[PDB]
């Protein structure tokens, strides 16, 4: 078994855990751990988990820190648990996964992914790792992420970003794209194919196409204009409504961006989880406008131009199905007259 | 009785209580709330009240979400509880007050305001709800706010700004300023003239008058000689004195504000609750001047003029009362010469 | 023994222990100190330390506020405990030193220096309090500070900042550069001759010569050719290499500072106490490149310069001995050919 | 205000609060009390009350120690709050009531029974303590005990039983039986004839008249053909069925204290207050006889013999209201062909 | 550094720890030390401290489990702390020292007993283990405790009872009797002649002596006759009053015993350390006698009589001076017309 004392000492030198023997030492107490220096303590870890202080340290201390996809992805693909690895959810502070492979004998519920107790689980393995290509290959359920080829498997090219000591990036010295690959039931499946969100933030939020910088920089008509889009309800749906005490419409993060251009949002993220659609009570400072429970997607304007124009208006409401982030997403689609009245994700 | 599942439920899907029928499972630990989501456990609510977790975190699902009055108003008006709301205090992040009416069996006194338990305690009732003015007009100690008139009563304009989810604005989209009534013992009361706080924070203050943004913008004697200032004590009592070890004066927030533009302050809130006076340890990044118990107050500059203006310097030594946000405030006023030395809040 | 509710009633009205009689009525409940407003509860304090809430609250009141030395300096000089006053860490948010002298009895060990408890102790004498530049010349093991000269002593003049309520500032209302004394063992010591850290931070780091102005200002090989630097492995150490998966040099503060005005960089204080040498986990947001462990010293431009230009470059590599903020600090040195390769401090 | 340390430091001394001058230094942790002689900390108070630490210390600390009602009859009898006296739960170890009356002032809602505040709350009066007749005099609503009589009052005795330090015992040295006097709204009312609960443990139950005697000493059906009970089911009720796998009857104490001469039963008391009734689950150890929510009453033999020969059998099953310990009991009188089925109390 | 893991491999193997090596893994939450057995998690320790769970543990498993003093007669010689071991308090359930030497790096402030740190520190040295006769021999300040003789050194017999994990008992089987000698200043004292506490609890109290049996078994006055006490206030000091509503005497262990073959009492030992004087809340259950602060002693009944009866009784009131487990006990003495009213311990 693996020591707190170890942990700790791996900690203090290196910031986590590198298999180096030592102990530091240590004192428990208020759900953190201590390390002395000096005779003083020093915090060294907070638990902000569901799992005893000393189990979530040596997880935390084991984090993967090379580059790792976003979790919305994996929980997407059904990952259920990782090989030999523990994904660690920064926005949450604590691990992705609930148990463990080879990894901790507090979590762990087996210690190679080639054992029966993993069996019905969707193991996520990764081609950068010596041996796991192999691992997958022979696995019943499994996600696979490589840099590049798998020889006898067609690839499905996934987001351009990815999270690096929960930094989402994308990388120019290092390498966040992968190709995923999936098995079910020992077969394999044809990923479909799918937009992926782009994980941008109100509070840096930065354009990656010409239409988005227009979009930012231009007057609403003027963008409406030039992009042909009158009749699809951007003025609802992407630069939102504050003329009512409840807000109305603002689903794409970029219109939350444009609005924080002129004036303050306050965001409450009450389900505080990574997901490809998130949920926002959303409060509007200049105007006092408001709305509790708003979905808020953040797709590239080009992509969720392309999703719209394709659409059928001809009806007065149905439920559209979008492939995201590899998750069906369903959208709330209401027109009249053959124009759109809203369009927006379903949760 | 009301269950922590279905609070849960409202929560994870709208983000307060609404009254959805369903329920969603939970873990209380660590003074917090985690819903499951996938078989991992996501914070929901974390408990800063001194109120049980579930209690805590059932008081703060039904928050009032509505633009209501700061809590100082309430305070400064001596309301003890409100009618069938929960008001949230967002700066201390635990109920406004310590009982309830209709709302919660676990804080309740009463069911309905009209019961002999709140015979004697002071009931917020608002206008905006059916049937609260008709219940105020029969309640023995009460506070109503409405937004327009009320029959056969005499108004008070209260302040332009209100709370919306602890964002205090003037609201535009939706009213935030209210008029004010107020019962003692069966008695209509006459409530005073009144100057209002302006609740600006130092770090996004706004000037809210051409006289504000010459201060914010002008040299010192330049302001101070057009707006015929000269031997009121600006330079200390606005512009504050830096040059000592002991930080003197600086007791607007207007002036603080005006420091940040050069160089950064630190205050310390050392008693964190919403009030018309609240009293720093201030220190100055520049020079090392510091200053613990500095009462400051946000006045309009145009108001506090006209308080200071119209004060008698004959005397060297007065307790001057003025009435802001409803209190009566009291002001040491120091003078020599027939010029002042210092004018402050008294706290 | 002085109480609780004496040391809250302080608090509440001067924000620290001034000795005022009086008491404020306080509830103790999760770690937190809470004082009761007009019948609701009010956080004052919140104990982010491995003492008991009602001691550690109390020696938080009783901080010294005065310009004080930067922990890091304490800690070079081997100060153990300080006379009659607290010294607070606002880094840790808890005490500077285990135990206290003739300040609280839960963790007095003495209530006067001159005790034979203190004889082997390395205690902090502050010559501006009355009477301790006295206790110096009689202690066995201390540290002295004064604002000027001490008759009979040669003095060494610290460096010119101080922290005032945790803010590290350069006086100059206010005295922050201290001479400091040294005895150990009955008998002065001569203290070295030093180079001092600069205590800036990433995110307002401020330049503080023409050098360090053009390094901020200038392209890397203008930089290099302006200063004569060729051959020092200023591009590596320096300015920081972000080609690679494993950032690579980036061991001086005003490096990560240039970094910062073109992208973001996060840093993780892993074992976050204030130090001459820190160590960091950087990570690159632009590249995404990153390195765990990364020794990091805040240094004068020029005086780093000095340093390395005054070394012989002939050998391929050893251990450099410099002294900075009183600590000999090691530094690895690594030639090539007769050029730098890479020189860095070892933690 | 009173200090925790002046709590303290009478604890230590005399046990508990008598109003000494003096400090004693504690600390707290873990929500407890410890105190540190000759610097080590030793527990003197452990917190199993929903209050903060610090403020259930000081009502513990003012427990009423003279002989007090059992915490059942005040229950029974509508008592709110006790007058400028702590009445301390033994069995919940909390204080009985929520708020209290010029006591402590984190829990006072008035300084004096004559207040507003009180009015409309059932105050226990003391007829022990100098005034306290007199105010009950003026109450609206109350509830007052004495030794003796009152002058223009007509008194109901009490039971013979009170707790002294949590010891419930007959006075021999000391008077435990009170007499009652009660006021709502004013108007003294007329307290009913009841009998009174006996408050004896399985553990060392005692007999207290010749029946008793007899039902513990002599054979079942012995003892049923002496005292004439032929068709009452007492075999059922009082000396229990264990025969089947769901226990039967067993309502009176008395007969689980006979079972115990015999073999042990093992009672989980799952809703632990005082109460006339009482609600257990039992099982049987000999036997593995065993039924949950089982209701228990500890009345004399002779009482209930009364009760139930006084009873109409013509009835199959009807709802019979008993006054004891002030309460309208409710009994389940279940009959066939004129004789007793069973007869339990409701709960 | 000694791991928390290997530290709970000897406990879960040996119930203490023993030097062996391995590793048991370990949950720590609630304050306690959970192992894993076949997956589920059981409680190994519970920590009762003030110190952090995991110091606690070890301290805990390095418990000295040889007979070892009552920790009474420690303090009473001043010993502040043990030469490599640690003393266990099991009335307390925690260390009986605060730091340790050469034990645990958390505690240590020594790895021998040799050092400076340990100078002034009264040491306990233990006979019985290889090498600290003469670690005694050189030490500025310590207690010494043997089995048998030490040249050159006069010995003090002690009690005749010691503690084994806890159980505190006369050796039949093992050594319980220790020779103390002690050191001040470097220079050895001579230590008073001593009575000793007998350590005897009221629910197996047992007499040892042949006038201890008598008075357990003879009543009252024929037990004063036979020993020749009238004058000596037995009957109040002894025996005890139950007669008023305050209880009076009741100062001696034996007396209370003799009660409890009639009664029960409840003592509530309010401030719980072992010591020679104990201080207790005494409450008679048959009479409902009580009083607060009582002070009790156990010692021989023929030792108590020798120290009354040599006793000059002209005086009215004297605080007489005894010494018992070698602490000097102030006594009080009143007389009456040369009878003895009181005599008891002072605490």
């Amino acid at each position: 078994h693996q020591s707190l004392e170890n942990v700790a000492y791996n900690v203090v030198n290196k910031g986590h855990f590198d298999g180096h023997a030592g102990e530091a030492p240590v004192s428990i107490i208020n759900n953190a751990v201590y390390t002395k220096v000096d005779g003083i303590d020093v915090e060294i870890f907070e638990n902000k988990t569901t799992l005893p202080v000393n189990v979530a340290f040596e997880l935390w201390a084991k984090r993967n820190i090379k580059p790792v996809p976003e979790i919305k992805i994996l929980n997407n693909l059904g990952v259920d648990i990782a090989a030999n690895t523990v994904i660690w959810d920064y926005k949450r502070e604590a691990p992705a996964h609930v148990s463990t492979i080879g990894v901790c004998t507090m979590t762990d519920i087996a210690k190679k992914p080639t054992e029966s107790a993993c069996s019905s689980l969707t193991v996520l393995f990764d081609g950068r790792v010596e041996g796991q290509v192999d691992l997958f290959r022979n696995a019943r359920n499994g996600v696979l992420i490589t840099e590049g080829s798998v020889k006898g498997l067609t690839p499905s090219k996934g987001p351009a970003q990815a999270s690096v000591n929960g930094v989402t990036l994308i990388g120019e010295s290092v390498k966040t794209q992968f190709n995923y690959f999936k098995k079910v039931d020992g077969i394999i499946q044809q990923l479909p194919e799918t937009y992926f969100t782009q994980s941008r933030d109100l509070e840096d939020f930065k354009p990656r196409s010409q239409m988005e910088t227009d979009f930012l920089e231009l007057a609403m008509d003027e963008f409406i204009q030039r992009y042909k889009l009158e009749g699809y309800a951007f003025e609802h749906i992407v630069y939102g409504d504050f003329s009512h005490g409840q807000l109305g419409g603002l689903h794409l993060m970029i219109g939350l961006a444009k609005r924080s251009q002129d004036s303050p949002l306050k965001l409450e993220d009450f389900i505080p989880m990574d997901s490809t659609v998130k949920n926002y009570f959303i409060t509007d400072a200049q105007t006092g406008s408001s709305k509790c429970g708003c979905s808020v997607i953040d797709l590239l304007l080009g992509d969720f131009v392309e999703i719209i124009k394709s659409q059928d208006l001809s009806v007065i409401s149905k439920v559209v199905k979008v492939t995201i982030d590899y998750a069906e997403i369903s959208f709330m689609l209401w027109c009249k007259d053959g124009h759109v009245e809203t369009f927006y994700p379903k949760l």
